[PDB]
């Protein structure tokens, strides 16, 4: 172990300084290099149990034993004395410059991970680009710095659902004795478009400001990887350049599908024109039933909108199948409308769009159901939800030898290696991942870390909870129930299960017996948790907690003896007893 | 351990049928007992490890090891071929119906733990009585059945809580795009009341229906225990009886305390009055600091109102104080007054209170300051929230002889049992217990299991999550710093800790860096957590995952490699960092 980490360590690491917490020596130079700024990764060996063997092991690379040892690019540069006598000749600051390509760190795509693993590398040191482009969508929409989710992604569309929300909020407190009104209140997509980019605006600039004050180099231009340490840049005026990096990583993240038909590229939208969209949508077809166009479809109605969502198959595949119906059923009950089994043949525009008016134009949408009769029904906006890609084959020549898969991501190994061996990929594009932002987060700063500061730590991609944003929230964490009773048998999963009511809603007058818990177990291993599902308010609040419980194998009975807080919709899932093998109806 | 464990169960267990799943003797007893509606408690044997050892210690009370055994408070009745021959004559209803007492159990209180530990005995078929008085507050305030937890406690006080929330809420929604409207929106007190008290009023009816359908004898009368079977009655009519039962439960429970000053009973109101009081309250006082009496503040000034908190020394004592000086910061900034190590010395009615118009009166406050300062002003009405106090003087004869601490509790081994063995506390009145309401109502059942179905579980009392529904909520779980610090020495005490700003607060304009968050950890035992602390929306929804996790023994490390969910407030909790020791402010 010792050995190999070692070795490791000082190739990969920029800056790295070896030292003991209690010693005059290393701080010397942890003053001296503070007060040069130059920034480094520190191991203290004395907080170490094998830190005795590696102080040996360090004499194959730097002669001695003692501490403090400098190394710069896996190279050994001087003790105390040494690294002091340099600073004292001013030559320190070449020294540590001093590198064999333009960069320690190439980050190819400015988002959630790529953010996250460039201001990650710098604070050991690494000198760091990161390159962010944003190709216009076809009806030329762009945005600035922070990737999908800060742009068109989770922020602005969990905003967009706080809108929504308020909707509910506004009718409530009548209810809770407020004076209104709620019959005479309108609401303005304007408004909330410009305030929702008002905050994405500050944080393209925060992002700006963070790469800056971390001595991150930011380009606003196009990567393509040309070869192993080769990076092709292209900027906004069409310059073309080559800059070198020792370790690549591509964090390039996906865009939305458009189905091969015609109408859909001139005339529909996705989600990454919809939030920042000048018009309001007015009716509203949404084609697609992944949590991206039943999250849309939810807000889009509640803000006053006539909406429809066209669905193929199943609402939300890949996830829990009864949950993903109750989802439905809630969004059926309060406005959504659905064409079942419906897919789009194509779209004829009946209607341009008013820039000069802010209004949307007219679409006539043509489609089949699965038997073979015929839809048609006029729309003022078409969004398609139908799926996410990756765009590597613009990003990354064939010649390079990075290995991806029958969907075009990325083939990496537990560590987020390619099939090329300084080059690493993160977030959407590494196969088989979760396609989330704290993955990606977690995935590019543990990287970053093992990379430049010498950690082992990997990422756990296992039981990662998510959290829809449809009108009704729907939080998970686990395996769902047909896969639980796939991997382990019918006889060996039991589910406790309860419908429950937010005290919220009893003086609100809403529906009885809407939000639902489940937790699936396996009886032969202790009634391990296997998976947590929950329907409600604030689900991605309720359900986090318990991830880190379940990450630790929680059992129902460390559920059970738990307390519940009161009250809250929460403490449900620490009193469950209704089974699903018993029969008894989940209502209280 | 079997032999001792066999022979408790025999003999508090009221019904109990010894069993295995795969016996067609066994079902033929479970199919009449069901067709007899004799409700039991069930062994199956084959689901135990010791089920073996068991059959040959049950031949000690009845002479054979097969199964089914039927047994009747302690005394075997017959085999299956005996219980079948007794259903036969119509023989089988009297003799489980044969008793010593009255009762198996008599529950003395109906609230909380009293309805729970009632419910849950009636289940395994202990006849079960349960009384509960509500003895009229000062100025006659009376309610139903349910305790103080669903009359006068956490429902209707959340209920107002989330009433002063919408009042928020109706600020964000402009700010979302929704036309209004907030400067000419007001609150009343009468409609919010009325919604309130008409859901109290079905929870008032859900219990007595509850209570009829488990075939529990409600008694509306004050319970006296006057010998360790005999409890004393009294009815409307002032009727004084006795009724006897084997296992007496006391969970009376507690009422608001007074301050010993002229005024305070005849002009002044406590939480108890509060929630169905037919007027607002208007320019008011609130004596006290404990979690109710900021709850409620926080409340009335979100609703309108002109409120005065008077502290004697500190807030919310016994909570984390950094942590509580920042659930007063906020209600300070958001209308809440203060008056500073204060105390009351009389109050003066200046005003009668006006029935027939519902107005408050007007109160003149006479109080001083630690230093010597006099304190004098005008109040329309004044709250009383100086503690509260258990009555069991009142409830229990002192030649009993179960034992009272010096604040007049019930002290209880770990099993709830008083210094009287037939006689156990459960609740508020249980000395040295967490006062809340999922304590007495998992005390309450576990208990009732113990008793009458032969379960060995005992309730654990570490580590139980609370919520301080505040305007701003505080979720505890575990050790204040105060306290870590204390048991551990501040060197083994690491701190790490983040401000925060929820996404939905961006757009509505709300204070940057109000929310906060800690985990207080014990280097030492792996980082172990030792009690996190969240002060925030929804704050109850984010600590009860958590509670889980802390009770298996969570680490900092089990925090960190568990995923975040994005966006939510609690997801920070996955990626603290910043210590205490470290200097560096939690900002973010
Ligand atoms: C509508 C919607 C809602 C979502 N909601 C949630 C949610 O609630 N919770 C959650 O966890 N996740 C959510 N996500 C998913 C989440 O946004 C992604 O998983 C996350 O953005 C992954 O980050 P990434 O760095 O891998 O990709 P991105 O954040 O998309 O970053 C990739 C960046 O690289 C740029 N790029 C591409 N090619 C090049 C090039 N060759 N040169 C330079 N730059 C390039 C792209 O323009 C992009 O800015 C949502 C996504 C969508 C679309
Ligand atoms: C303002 C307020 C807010 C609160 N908020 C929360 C919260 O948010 N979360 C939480 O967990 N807890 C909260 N609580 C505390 C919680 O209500 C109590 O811990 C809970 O009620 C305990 O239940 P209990 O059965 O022990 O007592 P109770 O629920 O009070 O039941 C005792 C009952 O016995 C009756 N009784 C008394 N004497 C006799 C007699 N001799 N004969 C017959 N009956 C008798 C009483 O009238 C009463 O109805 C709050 C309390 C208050 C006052
Ligand atoms: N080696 C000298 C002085 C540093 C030194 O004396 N090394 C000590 C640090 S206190 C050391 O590592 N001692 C040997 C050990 O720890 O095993 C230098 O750097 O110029
Ligand atoms: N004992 C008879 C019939 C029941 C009987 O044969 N007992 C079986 C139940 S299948 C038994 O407990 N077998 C012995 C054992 O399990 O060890 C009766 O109840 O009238
Ligand atoms: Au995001
Ligand atoms: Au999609
Ligand atoms: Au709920
Ligand atoms: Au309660
Ligand atoms: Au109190
Ligand atoms: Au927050
Ligand atoms: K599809
Ligand atoms: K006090």
């Amino acid at each position: 172990g010792t050995s190999q980490w070692l070795r490791k360590t000082v190739d990969s690491a920029a800056v790295i300084l070896f030292s003991k917490t209690t010693c005059p020596y290393c701080k010397k130079v942890k003053d001296v290099l503070a007060e040069a700024k130059i920034k480094h990764a520190t191991i203290e060996l004395d907080q170490l149990s094998n830190g005795s063997a590696i102080q040996k092991c360090l004499a194959s690379f730097s002669k001695i034993e003692t501490v403090p040892q400098m190394f710069v690019r896996g190279k050994f540069i001087g003790d105390s004395q040494t690294v002091l006598k340099y600073y004292s000749n001013d030559e320190l600051a070449g020294i540590v410059n001093e590198s064999k390509y333009d960069y320690d760190l190439i980050v190819i795509g400015g988002g959630s991970g790529g953010l996250a693993a460039g201001k990650e590398a710098a604070k050991y040191g690494a000198k760091t680009a990161v390159l962010d482009y944003v190709e216009p969508t076809p009806i030329g929409t762009t945005w600035g710095l922070g990737g999908t989710c800060v742009n068109v992604g989770c922020i602005p569309k969990k905003l967009m659902h706080q809108a929504g929300l308020l909707s509910h909020a506004l009718e409530d407190a009548e209810h809770f004795g407020w004076s209104l009104d709620r019959s005479k209140i309108s609401h303005n997509w304007s408004t909330m478009v410009e305030g929702v980019q008002s905050h994405i605006g500050s944080l393209n600039w925060g992002y700006k400001v963070a790469l800056r004050d971390n001595q991150v180099t930011y380009l606003n231009a196009k990567g393509r990887l040309i070869s192993p340490h080769e990076v092709q840049i292209t900027d906004k005026n069409q310059k073309v350049s080559t800059i070198t990096g020792n370790k690549i990583i591509l964090a390039t993240g996906e865009r939305p599908k458009y189905p091969e038909i015609p109408g859909a590229v001139e005339y529909g939208i996705t989600s990454d024109d919809l939030f920042s969209l000048p018009y309001f949508p007015g009716k509203t077809l949404v084609i697609g039933a992944s949590y991206v166009a039943l999250e849309c479809a939810g807000f889009l109605a509640s803000l006053g909108g006539d909406v429809t969502v066209m669905v193929r198959s199943i609402l939300l595949r890949g996830f829990d199948q009864q949950m993903a119906e109750k989802v439905g059923d809630y969004m059926e009950n309060h406005g959504v409308k659905f064409a079942k089994l419906c897919v789009p043949d194509e779209i004829k525009q009946l209607k341009v769009v008013d820039t000069e008016n802010n209004k949307p134009g007219l679409l006539l949408v043509k489609g089949h159901y699965t038997d073979g009769k015929k839809f048609e029904e006029e729309f003022e906006t078409v969004i398609f939800a139908v799926g996410r890609e990756p765009q590597l084959s613009k990003v990354l020549c064939e010649t390079v030898g990075v290995k991806l898969d029958k969907n075009g991501r990325v083939v990496c190994t537990d560590d987020e290696q390619t099939t090329v061996s300084n080059v690493y990929a993160i977030g959407d594009i590494n196969a088989g991942k979760p396609q989330l932002t704290p993955v990606a987060i977690q995935a590019g700063r543990y990287l970053a870390r093992r990379l430049f500061a010498g950690a082992t730590e990997l990422t756990d991609y296992s039981n990662v909870a998510t959290t829809v944003f449809t009108p009704l929230e729907y939080g998970a964490c686990g395996l769902s129930e047909e896969d639980a009773i796939e991997k382990y048998g019918d006889k060996d999963i039991e589910v406790y299960h309860s419908n429950f009511k937010p005290l919220e809603w009893t003086v609100a007058h809403r529906e009885d017996n809407v939000c639902y818990m489940k937790l699936v177990c396996r009886k032969s291993d202790n009634m391990r948790v296997l998976g947590l599902h929950v329907l409600g308010p604030n689900a991605g609040e309720i359900t986090q907690g318990y991830a880190v419980a379940i990450k630790m194998g929680a059992t129902k009975a460390d559920f059970d003896r738990t307390i519940g807080i009161h009250p809250t919709c929460s403490e449900t899932f620490t009193t469950l007893h209704v089974t699903k093998k018993s029969g008894v109806s989940p209502i209280v």
